[PDB]
């Protein structure tokens, strides 16, 4: 494993390349660290609420310009940004695998997501389409406009520390707003370093200082922003408890949220799956990420003619899933983000032996003594009696649930029963099976896919999902829309009024 | 003036409720009460739901919504036009409700009805529409697109000013989206509600549709309620005051459920010195005047240019003083009453303050012939010429008070504008290409709608209604607004064969 | 069997047109003659148009243009709306000259009429939405945006076989669009012409709309090619077989005007070895055979897996066996007549040349009953066996012939399906996910409709219709069909008061 | 004025740096030339007719790859050709002004319309939207998808000899076409640059190389494009008589054609406009490119109120401009195209006097004897009587001809009476006014505009015209559409038919 040495080098390397001052984000009031070896890699400054006041008074004042800016001119500042993020994609994919865990490939794929953002944007800021249409007055002119709405707050989580905020980021400022982002706790270094990239091409276009920036600090730093009556639009990513917080309080100001709380995401296997895809996508999204994902696979509804061939693979697979330093190209599952995520990953797999399921594979901690304060786990397979209360309960770690079904309508009934809603998969050569997956009465969430994973989404598309999950969008589609906000205006040419 | 006996409106009442198809027998009671504000007299009493009665009617909404989600929507739109035909047979007959409870002129109930109408058209060219999208996908051998499916029951809570018009926007919507809906009409205002339900259930039973698609629930603030927090209804459509929503907002989130609140307005119109002066009183007397200041869309100050200050005011002084005040049923009527007691009560206070802030009364505010009808608040429109926008005008009174302010700058009127809460409708008076579209501009008027030389009340179907800041956020009737009341699924269709390998590991 | 007589016919035809208020007497003449398939003979004479009539027709449009293009299009719906109730009154009587003229049994007439109605409701909606954009400009102070406009008068040239729906798709769309029409039917089907002309110009007088806002004009080809090759009409719409292409598309393009063309279809329809074999052989004999194989979507070609090939034929030279060909408007008739002898010719020579070219004749191609009308051709749609797909496969015959080819590659079976000159429609019969994909896919189907587990006629109000290749390009009806009968503006609205300098010069 | 030789050196220099191979380029059948000063620069190589046939046959090989590879991917080629253009922004904007004579600030711009619609493409190709809609059948799914067309032909004249290639072949290739482009034989040499460059794009990309293909030629090898019935889609610029070639004789064999054949463009100007705006926005409109544009303003409708000092100042402003090397940035207005082009505005002036108009300015040939071979000419202000046959006729040439008008409705009349239609303006301070002229009964052009000349457009709206200009649209809005195939799919997952 990656010495801490060698990691606190590389991470101070990749942040002062991409335009950080050590010195002066240095500090004592928080620490960086990395789940790698679980060490503290330094010290940061910290900022207080007054300092979110502060932050969001600055971009507030930024937003009064960038409102009039015309959005094909602040489309050339995110086509700026996104030529530096290509240049330092490798500096800033590191520092997501020092502070997300996640192997390389993945913070590689992270860093694309911005630049491929950026690019979507890009072609956004001549667009950002409203209408025109007829009106029943003589003599009238009828249409539909979209205006900048103001300063964004975005609470981003650990294990996409920096794609979540360019979907934010990106969007928010062609639609002409200004972004003050508090990122996770967890990981404050990769949105140093994202916003030090993002001023720089701010003073190339010679833009608004305050169009973005990041407050560092705990839940009351976060607290300040969301109670902000300066910030109609929140945008938190986070998992369920966020949304508790989040949305009835921006509500209550009368502000206006986008809320991504992660899923419970369940794919569905039909008798007619090909098992040797299955197998595979299965593996990929229910391991991926140490099972950190919004997207993450958690449960697999398996027709009962097949379930026991197909956990006799899964079991094969899940034995032979490399576990290691997510800087090493061999690794496919990287460590779980602290001591706390492994401790209810274990309380999970223990609570659903308890009700009734049987350990088919996984769940123990990996080489403890050669890192002991990170934590590799093999990913969990269990294979479950029915959806009881733990197989509900999202655990953000990697367990995959088994359950069988035999009718379709009752797999889709078992898929829809949770809380959660963001994304489901069947996998199934059946053309029938496949669009009644996707009918109205089909899979209930965002996301809904045939013969690939709960992970299967990309930028084009409006990524979010529904019930506890939060109901907001981000991303592709005209996700654009939450951040703007639409007039409906008629115009009199004809000198007259009705009597 | 003459003012229509109470006896006389509850045999029309009870007259337009039976040719609606409501038994009388079935929903008279004595737990609640149906009234007018004309006399401002109870009609008759009426039968009430109990909180235990919402639970059921949601749930019997969720069981039709079980079969109205997979019939298709151009089906269900046939619904929704066969219903549009009974409104159309029965439009008298509506707006006579309309006119007893809302106490609005006879022609503007003839056109909320008429609205209903439109809006059920409308519904039916979505019903073959509801637009998603099909894009492309950066993965080899799959398909993209998204979709738009059935949401659930739709929770409606509708105020007494438009007692038929929102629900319709709502229901004709909702229906053809494959959703359900609960009625919640306001206290104030059940038989037009009760009307409109059993039009409704006579087309449903017309066109073979689920019984439950539609409900109403009457009663107080606790049947409200019990809707508003109910975990089976996924979307809540709420109009009314500014208090509606701190209620429902925070709570109906706090379940992770959808909301579109319309909350009122406090509406301006600026006019610049270019203004048609002939066009631009005739247009605030309207706007300011009409339906006794009770539209949420209402005019209710006035920001005008100082080089003309002192000409509109002495001409909207005189057109106020013209204003025909007297029972909403006579053709000769322009303002009706208030709705009760307490909303005179608080434009009275308002008045008063106003003038306290150094205000001038200019013309108005008075109660009309009391003794006529003393339980009916007949009152001319208010014009209250200020010096400054102070905290009187910027809280918006549900009542006919038009505040005049004055300004010299462009960029100072529509800071006059936007410096309230509230944001529904602005307008602006100009003959001038440059002034009309700064008023437009993203740094002009930040309300939901901003019309050029049409007033504060200038909308349509077609467009998008609702506003900004505490007016709620919602949008309801036109545009895309229909998209509220379904749930998007973003599709990606795997025909290839094959997955992407992590790390290149096949583990098969 | 027992076919109805000529003169019944025709007593039937005038009852029909009077009770849509054709005055028959203004209407008969010695010119041109009204007919019906369902015996061959002609009804009576009517009165026809010259070209300098055209001409007079397409001024008067014109002029009515003038006043129609400034109508709020919302108030344009209301005429449409108004005609779509008249159609509902008169659905069975306009049905009555459907089966009269087009030879296509009841329950085809009155859901050809029903595709009226729904068009209408379509419009409707339309009426209110007809979208443009609102989008950001490059230039500070500047406003930009995509507005519609109302085109002018749009000719309409319609076939026998859909004598009243593809007017109205046209006439309805068109109207609400702000343009006016001028229509010249099939010199086949003019009595379904006049009736809905006198329908729509009912709903035209109750509206109070302008007169010219359609007329039929019925003449012969000089008629149709003085309308084709006005300077006033720049949208031409024109259905029919592929000569018309040739015809319209090349003259109106060399005056700058616009088309739509549907030129027909030789459409196909792909049956999988994983097909649902009763599905696919019902599905496949009511759009090979229904209408007398006259439709424009009429199946012509199935391209059967080998495996399943035999049984399939087996299956279908019973169905084709069994059906019941007779008078149309008997309820145990599903064929009725071809529509003329030219087309019980046309038929015969493409059978006899099919065995020519190695097929084998597995069931029908005979006449029925010749004795029993002998002016009429009532014949039992052909089943043809074939090696390969030669050139009478590729060459479509207007007529009930239904060709077998087998495959076994899917990617070949795409390719004989898009082998043929023609591009309307396509269909996959197939239980594999992967197969439904791959037929819908860019390198899939090439024509404008492609379809799964549903056949070549699968298409509805909602969608765009037309097709690809000698097809002609076209789309009418659903989607954003409309904006080909308007015209497109880019509006770029300065309101900064300045000017970017050419080299920087002020030349003030 | 530059000299020959330094013109052929900076235009081999240039082509060279684009990655043109000037020993296989050069030949005997064609000649290069430049507007400065009338000299051929050197000769080139011709494709023949069979050439054309051959191209054909390459870029649809190439589309049977292009069509299954997904729009995104397309689109990285289209972003990385934007990335090559604007390396080389300076090198074609010079090929520009060499070869169509335009100032080099218009040739920048030029260039810059290019990257541009490159950026708006790269939007596009995660977009490219079709639709999905209910239908009316219980247990079906309707939508509408949109395909990959086949062959492009594009057709180009000579002043945009790059913008108008670019927003045909940018949005192409992201539809998944490709493209065959038959220039102006007035300037090759410009599209032997953006062929290199693109064909350099493509190589990075690992793309086909049919995607695109220049052929260079006469008469015949435009026509042999426009007849292949490979080509499903011809995009065709140039003037009036390329229609009636090419709109015909393409619908004859059943394919489709984007038209776009210049205007006639008028701006109505009010009693209320503002006089140094209109001046201003009025020189740059008419003179700008030597009156060259199909944009170009070429009638002002002048209210009576103001006629006279409207003449007035727009005759001393005639009297001012700059006429020169079109290196020179001082210079305005460079030369017209060849010595045709002089003799036919002089023919139009000459024939404007016999038809009762007064010249108010312009129309001298300036510094004949400093290139002889060169045509610099003053342009040409002309008040006229009424719109008479020499003003509804356009001549490609400056001379702008000025009526008047008192009603607003008869403005509007004069505007609409021609037989183009691309673009007008209206200059007024009156918001009635400005609602009036662009309202359905308004100016009847393709793009209408209020207080901003007849060049008014740019990259997000689709730009063409009505009427004799052809009924075209490419570039912005949803342009896109026609080059891709609709496809309305219906969609049986209920195992029945109806009976
Ligand atoms: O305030 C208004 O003008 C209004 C409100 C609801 C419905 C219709 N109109
Ligand atoms: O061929 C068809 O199916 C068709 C043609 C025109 C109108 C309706 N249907
Ligand atoms: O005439 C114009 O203004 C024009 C023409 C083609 C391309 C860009 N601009």
């Amino acid at each position: 494993i990656s010495g801490t040495d060698e990691i606190r080098a590389r991470a101070e390397q990749a942040l002062t390349r991409c335009g950080v001052d050590l010195t002066a984000v240095k500090g004592d009031a928080l620490t960086a660290r990395t789940p790698l070896t679980g060490a503290d890699l330094f010290g940061l400054r910290a900022q207080t609420p007054e300092d979110v006041d502060r932050a969001v008074e600055a971009a507030h004042t930024a937003f009064l310009t960038w409102r009039t800016t015309p959005a094909p001119v602040r489309g050339a500042l995110v086509k700026r940004f996104g030529e530096l993020l290509t240049e330092h994609k490798q500096d800033l994919a590191d520092l997501v695998t020092i502070e997300a865990g996640k192997i390389r490939s993945e913070a590689l794929g992270e860093v694309q997501e911005m630049i491929d953002i950026c690019d979507f944007a890009v072609g956004l800021s001549r667009q950002l389409y409203g209408r025109t249409m007829p009106t029943e007055r003589p003599g009238h002119r009828l249409m539909e406009t979209w205006h900048p709405l103001g300063v964004v707050g975005v609470i981003s989580a650990f294990n996409f520390p920096v794609a979540v905020w360019a979907w934010n980021a990106a969007v928010a400022l062609v639609c002409g707003d200004t972004v003050v982002w508090k990122p996770s706790e967890l990981t404050p270094l990769t949105a140093l370093a994202c916003a030090a990239l993002l001023d720089l091409a701010i003073a190339d276009a010679g833009a608004p200082k305050g169009l973005n920036q990041v407050v560092v600090g705990a839940a009351d730093v976060g607290e300040r922003l969301v109670d902000s009556p300066r910030v109609p639009l929140v945008s938190a990513t986070g998992s369920t408890r966020m949304g508790r917080a989040v949305g009835p309080r921006v509500a209550a100001r009368f502000g206006r949220t986008i809320l991504e709380l992660g899923g419970n995401n369940a794919a569905v296997v039909t008798p007619s799956a090909d098992l040797d895809l299955t197998v595979n996508a299965a593996v990929f999204a229910a391991a991926g990420t140490a099972g950190q994902r919004c997207t993450t696979l958690r449960r697999l509804i398996v027709h009962e003619d097949i379930a026991d061939t197909v956990v006799e693979r899964l079991t094969a697979a899940f034995e032979r899933l490399p576990i290691g330093d997510p800087f090493q190209d061999t690794t496919l599952v990287g460590p779980l983000v602290n001591e706390a995520a492994f401790g209810r990953m274990r309380e999970a797999v223990e609570r659903a032996t308890a009700e009734g399921g049987t350990l088919c594979a996984g769940g123990e901690r990996q080489f403890p003594d050669a890192a002991p304060g990170a934590y590799y786990v093999r990913p969990a397979l269990v294979r479950m009696p029915a959806q009881t209360a733990v197989v509900r309960e999202e655990t953000f770690a990697p367990i995959l649930y088994v359950l069988t079904y035999r009718d379709l309508d009752e797999a889709i009934r078992l898929n829809n029963e949770v809380p959660q809603g963001l994304s489901a998969g069947i996998f199934t050569a059946d053309q029938s099976e496949a669009e009644r997956f996707l009918a109205p009465d089909g899979a209930d969430c965002g996301i809904a896919n045939v013969n690939i994973g709960t992970s299967g989404a990309e930028i084009g598309g409006a990524f979010g999902g529904e019930k506890e999950t939060g109901g907001g969008r981000e991303s592709g589609s005209d996700a654009w829309r939450a951040y703007m906000r639409r007039a409906t205006n008629t115009v009199n040419y004809s000198g007259r009024v009705t009597l």
